[PDB]
């Protein structure tokens, strides 16, 4: 007939959008199925067995495409020696290495997906250590957590050398692959967020029960999560995080298939002075709050606490606020210089961190109700901050990565940068804030002022996402790339 | 300096891109808001009045929205005889019609619409009556069913007629307006798949009862739910598959903001015939279980009548992969020819139906292991074939969709348009068939046949989505394009 007049099996545009769709089928029906698997509590109790061979076929497939990556694509040496040997004096294909540097996630993002898969490790350990010392666990304990710890490191070690893979080679084996890491990177993310929300039911009903005795009168399990006290829980958003990293890497590696300066730290010392001023206020706060059993105690001190939390949202929304003002003045981007990836995981965080707020605000309330309104409505508002600032720096920070600094103007005078460090400072600030809020409640809020000031006792739902460590990485590759030469 | 050296504020793309994520953030907020708020069980009980102004808010913003619509943009004629007037003889701007042409939804889509819609406002209405027959409601819920409908019809109209929207005009006020109409139409989706919830625990623990009494010794909440049967079952997934439809079209609308043949009914007979055929069959087994109870409580014949969903499965899976085998013939698309929402539509669809059916597998396992697994294991055949079959369709539908009829051999020959043509018939009989399951368990199952043959007992979980429905319009669209001349 003309051109373009070939069957679609052999058009490799239409070929690899059917392997992709396949694939993308494929991980949604597993995902699928593990979260209706986790939620049913007939799987712990009764299906033992169908549920430790589920979590090891989930992992062991994980670990033998792992192990096919880094013998035939990554690492093909050892192969190609073997084959040779055949050749030699065995048998009468070899691999080529085609290293590639197709760097699909920022380095703070590896970064972040390697600490946060030690400190995951690290909880596989400690349950393991657990299960050791426990007779109630058996032999099956401990295989599921042997292989979650491999599986765990060697997507570490891929995650972070995710350039170096090339993805043209095996291109349907490593779709189907990559939709495998996915379906189990979101399995692991849906186990560990069903485990936190264990720990809310028992918050939840410790706070109305301290409630009640100071106004009186006018389905996944991890034993850590009620034995370690609330160090668990930051283990397991630590978990938590590095899957979600882990699934938008291996979706960005996926979605690459089948497809063909220094540090400028000039105009970078007030923001970093301000910053460094945020930093030891709240170091300072912590340390009060922490080391001191009469501050914690006493009621002046427990408002003056809250009002610190208080000015620290509000000192940062204001801070995205000016920023806004003053880089209202930079230019918008000549063409995309970004992978979404870092936009989807912002977003995420942005949504983990306002069903938080609201949940913790629907807490307030619902107990303020129960005591005809006798409590002080300081913690609302800092929920409420704490939500308007999350949403003003999810926006700001979109709005600057899609921001350049190429007039004349914006060259010589950097306007925001200064708020951009600042931004970061207080945003690393922030993060180790937040860690510290997850050990907050196990000092013991005894102090009847903690219960009308500090608005952490009602935030009883868990804190999933780590959006103050997404928000660092995207303000500091805004800090890198925004007020660049070019 | 150079070109494209102006801030960013007046760069067209850039202040788009702001406007379009100031917007979406906004929706975001408010679709967070609401499924806290509906979760939340102290806001249906004590803040009654907080809820219901929530309620009354989010329709009433819609509404404004609405008319602010249909008054300066879709029909600005009054709008425009009213200025004349005020310039005539009371004051001393006009607006213009610019009426467009972009439909964003398939007609089958907006058809589907129309009829959800009315359901929908069936359901209201019903509720409506129940209300005023009640002496527990109050005037607050005779508002709410009222702004309901008011809502309900506005945005029937609007999606049937979303053409003539020329969204160009008042570029962030429709910006804001898609996305708060996307927010209300999900917050309804929320509210009603919680109220279908409801009765999965009711359903649940009937099952229980009745299997144990057969093989013993070897927040939101609608009041029609639980008083008109089953059938308010069938209307309340009317509405979530209205809202669906009615978000996902707001979100084409709202994406278009800022950016500048005849019936072909040859080599379509003998699949017509098979599909005439498939139709007759499942016509007959649904009657014989409705009108004859001799039947529906034998065992000869309820094994026999699951046999029948078998089958009907079964050939509808056949039917798909002689479909691809036959369509491999095919060319793929030269450039895009659809809108993602159809796509978006199905594949929500078909991560219902993998939920749904993945829910009943779990359940029979579930009660077969109560009984000591005495009972037969077709329902969950039943229940993975449909699964299997609804994947494989999906992954069907989208390869063909993007597949056309180019080459001379794929013209004066129509590969699969039988198959096509059989498919969207047969997806048109599930659908009515999946429409009479949900009236299947009201006949109730007295049968202890019906316990180990019939497989609707088992599905406990709501069906959230009308697949079927979205599986014939998609299919409708791939035989006028797929099989077009050009």
């Amino acid at each position: 007939h003309e051109l373009y007049r070939r069957p679609w099996i052999h058009e490799p545009r239409a070929t690899n959008f059917f392997v992709r769709l396949i694939t993308s089928l494929y991980a949604l029906i597993l995902t699928i199925i593990s979260l209706v698997v986790e939620v049913s509590p007939t799987w712990r109790t009764d299906m033992w067995l169908a549920e430790t061979i589920f979590y090891i076929s989930m992992y062991g497939v994980g670990i033998l495409f792992f192990a096919y990556c880094y013998i035939f694509i990554i690492y093909p040496g050892p192969y190609n020696q073997l084959i040779s040997v055949l050749r030699k004096y065995k048998i009468i294909f070899i691999m080529q290495s085609q290293h590639n540097g197709e760097g699909a996630g920022t380095l703070y993002l590896r970064l972040g997906a390697l600490f946060f898969g030690s400190v995951g490790i690290v909880l596989f350990g400690l349950e393991l250590f657990l299960c050791i010392e426990n007779v109630a666990c058996k032999k099956v304990a401990i295989a599921k957590m042997i292989v979650a710890i491999v599986f765990t490191f060697i997507q570490m070690h891929f995650i972070f050398c995710n350039s170096k893979i090339t993805v043209n080679s095996s291109r349907k084996i490593v779709a189907f692959g990559m939709m495998h890491l996915i379906s189990v990177n979101l399995w692991t993310w849906f186990r560990f967020v069903l485990a936190k929300q264990e720990a809310k039911a028992h918050k939840k009903a410790q706070l109305k029960q301290t409630f009640r005795k100071y106004y009186s009168s006018s389905a996944s399990r991890l034993f850590a999560l009620e034995h370690f006290g609330d160090v668990a829980t930051f283990l397991t958003t630590c978990i938590v995080e590095y899957s979600l990293i882990g699934a938008a890497i291996m979706f960005i590696l996926w979605k690459s298939i089948g497809q063909n300066m220094r540090i400028d730290c000039s105009s970078s010392s007030t923001g970093l002075f301000a910053g460094i001023i945020f930093l030891i206020g709240s170091l300072v706060s912590m340390g009060m709050y922490t080391i001191f059993e009469s501050l914690r105690n006493s009621s002046g001190a427990q408002l003056v606490f809250g009002i610190v939390d208080l000015s620290l949202f509000s000192i940062a929304l204001g801070a995205c606020i000016i920023g806004l003002w003053r880089m209202r003045h930079l230019q918008y981007r000549l063409h995309a210089h970004g992978e979404v990836i870092d936009e989807i995981l912002l977003i995420i965080g942005l949504i983990g961190e306002i069903l938080y707020c609201a949940v913790g605000i629907d807490v307030f309330i619902t107990c303020r109700r129960s005591a005809d309104l006798t409590v002080s409505a300081l913690p609302a508002f800092v929920f409420v901050i704490r939500m308007i600032q999350v949403v003003v720096q999810a926006a700001f920070i979109l709005t600057t990565s899609r921001l350049r600094c190429l007039s004349k103007y914006s060259m010589k005078y950097k306007p925001g940068k200064e708020i951009i460090t600042f931004l970061l400072v207080s945003n690393v600030t922030l993060f180790v804030f937040h860690t510290f809020e997850g050990m907050k409640s196990s000092f013991g809020f005894s102090s009847k002022a903690a219960t009308q000031y500090n608005y952490i006792i009602y935030a009883v739902g868990p804190l999933l996402v780590f959006y103050r460590f997404h928000s660092s990485a995207c303000l500091a590759e805004i800090w890198k790339h925004t007020y660049s030469t070019k």
